[PDB]
């Protein structure tokens, strides 16, 4: 029983962290074999932040240029390439840490742990979620960049995220390993905005139904919806619109419970109308978003509390 | 910018989970050195949980018959003891990812990480305070026993909490890695509660001073209070009771924000009598106080392990 927001554990990730320098930028890059991953960025002197050529500034570094370092041990860089908005730095040692790992693209709405790094070196690991505006939101001091976003499910590393910067607003956006971009966001200094940001529907119903398995039944009700009038009413609170495809993923759950997705909606369409009048939902007052269907599966048990 | 629940980095304990399996019941150990240490109920089995008389259940057992698995290793056991609650196995191989490490026993409102396991394999790790009631409010399943929680002071991992179980509403309790229980609870199938339960007033100051620091001061106001009329609605609210040296702590955050202690008292106090209005602080509609002065300052200046 009871309900946490639960990262995974960071020793995998955290025998990858390093350190990466050039000239008076530093940040963190991910060692895995012989390769090190960090933000493009790195090769910027802050003045070709706004309007960077990166293939031309690149172009004019060699090898030594990089300054890579492994706890006190300096790695030896021997080539470097560019991939989308990730460097890439050949080093001359394969990382004996190296997890069995792989480099996921996640969708809006899912979770992963973050393994926040200064200087090579983790100071945390929180859990966080793809906002639907493609933003996470982080907990990132200056020197964060290259720390990254992972899920752990069984004993694979799945890569999803690299941090590359913070919008005006404080939230966060960054790349997948390959380093395309989540959102419609640029590593330049440019005027950037993330959009206005709405709640993930399919992970509050996950949650909800998280509460019911723990023994928390009040916000249910005698209602059921269609999947168009729940919608309706969903997107007059920027909720996202629940697919059917959501539905179907929330299936498991709600034969667990023994409550239809759709009654399920209809409780939340009341909780959304109602608000909770003093009472809480898991230890919360508000509705929580960043617990995916599956997140929910892998924590709570699989008899409910009756 | 931002405030995240965080906890410190698993790594360093990751090395140290073990199984430990005694006849039909299979938990969790902490190999450090030479010794596995897991709670002294994987000795019991269903009418020796009812009323256990752990000295009399440990002398008929013997070394071969606990079953410690390091990964895909079997440990052999030489020897076991017992240290009040933790069973202590001494095994023949000194764990060669032993960290440099303390056992240090907590005082409530402290907050630590928990590594969640389950057959020796690390699942989850997650931020708790120890509750002024001494529960934690955990998520733990059915094989979650022996499972650690720690802090990380420099190099040197400080572990303060092992997990051994949980009670009827849902909370969880355990005891310091010298076998003592937080709180006045057994390792015995009785009844058994948690006391009721009391915000934990220090961290939430710290909390509203890390709310500020990000930007977010609708709450401030521009009175204080002195230390007795604040402790007065403390208690009324069953917060905990403010003391000096809970003062003299968020002495930092009141020098970095501006905002004097009592300053912050007199807007926490207003946030009592008043609610939050429709309002939220750190994405929160409610005052969080699961974060020490200590976590606020670590996380909004980056200290790193
Ligand atoms: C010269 N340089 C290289 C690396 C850096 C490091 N700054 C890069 C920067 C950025 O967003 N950095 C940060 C990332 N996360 C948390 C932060 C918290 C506080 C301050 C800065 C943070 C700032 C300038 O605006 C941009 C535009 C685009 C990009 Cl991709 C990156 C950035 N500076
Ligand atoms: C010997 N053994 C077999 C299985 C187990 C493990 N059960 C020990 C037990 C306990 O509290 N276990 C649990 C701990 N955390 C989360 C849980 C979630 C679901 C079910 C059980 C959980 C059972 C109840 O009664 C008590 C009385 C006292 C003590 Cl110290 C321990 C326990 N131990």
């Amino acid at each position: 029983s009871g309900f946490r927001k639960m990262a995974f554990p960071s020793g995998k990730v955290e025998g990858c962290m390093v350190q990466v320098t050039c000239g008076t930028t530093t940040l963190n890059g991910l060692w895995l074999d012989d390769v090190v991953y960090c933000p493009r960025h790195v090769i910027c002197t802050s003045e070709d932040m706004l309007n960077p050529n990166y293939e031309d500034l690149l172009i004019r570094k060699s090898n030594h240029n990089f300054l890579v370092q492994a706890g006190n041990v300096q790695l030896r860089v021997i080539g470097h390439s560019m991939q989308n908005c990730v460097l890439k730095l050949k080093v001359d040692t394969a990382n004996p840490k190296t997890p069995k790992y792989k480099f996921v693209r996640i969708q809006p709405g899912q979770t992963f742990s973050v393994l926040a790094c200064y200087n090579g070196s983790p100071s945390g690991v929180y859990q966080c979620a793809m906002r639907p505006n493609f933003t996470i939101k982080g907990s990132f001091l200056n020197g964060s960049c290259g720390s990254v976003g992972f899920n752990i499910d069984y004993d694979c590393v799945s890569f999803c995220y690299m941090h590359h910067m913070e919008l005006p607003t404080g939230v966060h956006a960054g790349t997948d390993l390959e380093g395309n971009f989540y959102g419609p966001f640029v590593d330049r200094q440019t005027a950037q905005a993330a959009g206005t940001d709405t709640t993930i529907t399919v992970n509050v119903l996950a949650w909800l139904y998280a509460a019911v398995i723990n023994g928390d039944r009040w916000f249910l009700n005698r209602f059921t919806t269609t999947l168009n009038d729940f919608n309706l009413v969903a997107m007059k609170y920027n909720y996202e619109p629940l697919t059917q495809d959501h539905v179907d993923i929330l299936g498991p759950l709600s034969a667990q419970t023994g409550i239809a997705v759709l009654d399920m909606c209809a409780s939340l369409k009341e909780l959304l109308q109602n608000g909770m009048n003093g009472r809480t939902i898991l230890g919360s007052a508000l509705l929580e978003d960043e617990f995916t269907p599956f997140d929910v599966v892998r924590q709570c048990s699989g008899v409910t509390f009756q």
